């Protein structure tokens, strides 16, 4: 760790352990605020996908999404200052608790389609929570939407179809992805579970339903978004302004104790 970050910042236990970054907790010394600390570790030959994530959080301000403080350059990593979500991630109730999860995620979505940003990895590992408000994170993957894009990336639980056949995809991938996860809040388990290739055949049809007896108490409203969000045909499939105008983001359920057995 380099001086000029303990100069100002006092570095603290690890929060976040990926294979592609190291997250710590960490103090502004001069105002005793805590922040935290993403390090990036740099190829050793002296860089664009870590550059890219950088220009794209210079531009993200939102109240639903993971905010950067400050950035330091180092010849070995680079180090990122970003706000500290304190709660935890998706997994860390009512359909009134994840009807608001939804509006959270839908307006990050609908604020970074204004700039033609698409998040490409949108999953409950990336939504942090405050004590509840969503905050969506992790921009690695994110990128602007200026031609359709070809590249397969995100957890295939969460990855769109379009993005299965190779045909060219955009800003309606994250729409998807929010759809599986409203789909997960309400019973627990994906709408797609597979038995490698058999969960990609799955997707690719398509065919989302609500079982018995998980789905018998759930209402219609959200069964209808759900259904609008994950569709198939991308024209169909509905928008982030569309999702936010549906009544179901303007009863307990017994979700938890199956989240533990399929994540
Ligand atoms: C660099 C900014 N940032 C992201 O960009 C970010 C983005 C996506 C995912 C993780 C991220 N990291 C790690 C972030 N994690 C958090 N918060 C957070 C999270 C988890 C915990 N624990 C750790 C201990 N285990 C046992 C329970 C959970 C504790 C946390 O805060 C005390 N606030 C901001 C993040």
């Amino acid at each position: 760790i380099p001086a000029t970050i303990t100069e100002r910042y006092k570095v603290g236990r690890t929060i976040g352990d990926g294979n592609f970054a190291v997250v710590k907790e960490c103090v502004e010394r001069s105002t005793a605020r805590e922040y935290a600390l993403k390090i990036i570790k740099k190829s050793k030959c002296r860089e664009h996908m870590i550059q890219n994530e950088v220009s794209i959080l210079r531009r993200v301000k939102h109240p639903n999404i993971v905010l950067l403080i400050e950035e330091m350059d180092v010849p070995t990593e680079l180090y990122l200052v970003m706000e500290l979500v304190k709660g935890g991630d998706l997994f860390d109730y009512t359909e009134r608790d994840a009807s608001g999860m939804l509006y959270n995620l839908a307006s990050a979505i609908k604020y970074l389609h204004s700039l033609n940003i698409v998040h490409r990895d949108i999953k409950p590992e990336n939504l942090l929570v405050y004590e509840k408000s969503l905050k969506l994170g992790d921009f690695g993957l994110a990128t602007i939407v200026d031609g359709p894009l070809y590249t397969v990336c995100g957890t295939p639980t969460y990855v769109a179809p379009e993005i299965i056949a190779e045909t060219g995809y955009g800003l309606k991938v994250d729409i998807w992805a929010a759809g599986v996860i409203t789909y997960i809040l309400l019973c627990g388990f994906p709408p797609f579970r597979g038995s490698q290739e058999v969960l990609f055949d799955q997707i690719l049809m398509g065919q989302v339903d609500f079982p018995s007896p998980y789905w018998d108490n759930v209402s219609d409203s959200a069964k209808e978004l759900i259904t609008m969000m994950l569709l198939v045909d991308v024209d169909q499939r509905f928008s982030a302004v569309q999702v936010l105008e549906h009544p179901w983001v303007n009863h307990q359920l017994s979700v938890a104790g199956k989240i533990k057995k399929h994540f």
